[PDB]
């Protein structure tokens, strides 16, 4: 038997669901997708329940302070999110100890402002918890109370748990080729060379974004074969594809971002006065997104501001990973105009049609260049032509102002004619997430 119990709880959209509130406990046979089979005790009734709004009985999982699944870079950004207030902490997995647990707290100092500070909760060999061994526990439970009540060497004392929303709704399942009548468009978003973005409804209940490539643009079957490894490339920083509609004109359906593009959102009278460090934190959500696209051996193709979405809290998600390939060559795109920019193209992709995981770091040079200058175009001045030609006599941009020069010279590695000596994304998403935190030690050494 495997019993769990509810976190939230959400109400019926499919066929035969749950209707749990808040609080409650139930048993579940094996689990499907992130659609487990649920069984109830005190409700008798039978149906299927988000899997991610359920834990374990006896884990921490059940308890508000305890975040499951969420790194460390992530849980900075968490707390450090509006609405929460100085000894904001959380409780997660370790990620430099498997096993053991970590403690962060929001801080604020008037030197470094508002930082978040870790704490290495070390396990017993007997069982227990403590992160000074004069002050050890026997669960994570009292390791909070205790520090709730008093500081007792840490930065702050523990105020309340880091904020935190209900997750979204897990797609319905059998449900990736979907008609096109289960689709509403309600809102038009945008329009493009080869198709438009709206805001629709999916079966009368769920909010979505919808790409509506333009007739001719693309083939059913190869975008299909695309799109079947666009759906596996799941990650936190990766807008989420949910379903397509496979019949010209083809359908593309993703989460919606409410504030567009990382273009439009620097560009509005909100993101024009999001101060740099918050610039730096995009260009490392982006460095993290690409980092696993560099891992799951992928190419983006048309890396730009453009293509970078944003959700209402901030979250930056790259989109339109690996679109560019499955937009046809023909007559009907042609009259489009220019398939790939160049400003933001790598030179060998231009010249040779040479797209990899390398002139996607090119292209993440131009848009930190992007972002640092609030969406300004690349090569400000320059013709297309003389931008190519500049560049293969060693010009590049120079360094704007209000940009610190170490992102300047991340950029300047990304654009290294020679591919292979430009980085990694793995390497710039360590340099760009740990930016500031240079010359600190990674946990708090508490006396
Ligand atoms: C020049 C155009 O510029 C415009 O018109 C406007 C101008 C502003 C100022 C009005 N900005 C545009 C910017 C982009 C915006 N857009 C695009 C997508 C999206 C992207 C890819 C995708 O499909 C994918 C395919 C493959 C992989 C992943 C996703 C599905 C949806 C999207 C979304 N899911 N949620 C919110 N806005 C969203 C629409 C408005």
């Amino acid at each position: 038997r495997i019993i769990v119990v509810a976190l939230y709880d959400y109400e019926a959209i499919h066929h035969e669901d749950l209707s749990f509130q808040k609080g409650d406990q139930m048993v579940v046979l094996e689990e499907s997708g992130e659609w487990w089979k649920a069984r109830s005790l005190a409700t008798r009734k039978e149906g299927y329940i988000p899997s991610n709004y359920v834990a374990r009985v006896d884990s921490l999982e059940t308890e508000e302070w305890f975040f499951k699944g969420i790194s460390r870079k992530d849980a900075e950004r968490q707390l450090l999110a509006p609405g929460n207030m100085l000894g904001s902490f959380m409780i997660r997995d370790s990620e430099t100890t498997k096993g053991s647990y970590s403690l962060s707290v929001r801080d604020y100092d008037p030197r470094q402002g508002d930082t978040v500070k870790h704490y290495k909760i070390r396990t017993l060999d007997n069982g227990g918890f403590y992160i000074s061994p004069r002050s050890t526990f026997s669960t994570l439970q009292e390791l909070v109370d205790h520090y709730k009540k008093g500081n007792d060497g840490l930065c702050q004392k523990l105020s309340v748990p880091c904020m935190s929303s209900k997750p979204q709704k897990p797609w319905e399942k059998d449900a990736w080729e979907i008609p096109r009548e289960s689709l509403k468009l309600e809102k038009k978003l945008g329009a493009g060379q080869f198709g438009e973005v709206w805001m629709a409804t999916y079966n009368k209940h769920t909010k979505v974004a919808v790409k509506t490539m333009k007739p001719g643009s693309m083939s059913v079957e190869a975008f299909l074969a695309e799109a079947n490894v666009m759906k596996t490339l799941q990650h936190d920083k990766l807008v989420k594809l949910h379903a397509v509609v496979t019949k010209e004109p083809i359908y593309i359906i993703t989460e919606f971002m409410a504030k567009g593009s990382l273009l439009d959102f620097l560009k509005s009278d909100e993101g024009s006065k999001q101060p740099l460090p918050k610039l730096i934190d995009f260009s490392a959500q982006i460095a993290e997104g690409m980092a696993f696209i560099e891992q799951r051996n992928y190419i983006h193709r048309d890396l730009r501001a453009a293509n970078i979405l944003v959700s209402a809290s901030l979250v930056c998600k790259i989109a339109d990973f690996g679109l560019a390939r499955v937009i046809e060559d023909n007559e009907y795109t042609a009259r489009e105009g220019a398939k790939f920019p160049i400003k933001w193209t790598a030179p060998e992709a231009i010249n040779f049609g040479s797209f990899t995981i390398k002139s996607d770091v090119w292209s993440f040079g131009i848009l930190l260049m992007e972002i640092v200058t609030y969406g300004r175009i690349p090569y400000p001045g320059m013709s297309n032509p003389e931008v190519i030609r500049a560049l293969e006599r060693g010009y590049r941009m120079p360094r704007p102002e209000n940009c610190p020069e170490e992102l300047y010279n991340i950029m300047m590695r990304c654009w290294k004619n020679r591919p292979e000596e430009r980085p990694t994304f793995e390497y710039i998403q360590s340099v760009l997430d740990d930016f500031y935190t240079a010359t600190e030690s990674q946990y708090e050494e508490i006396p």
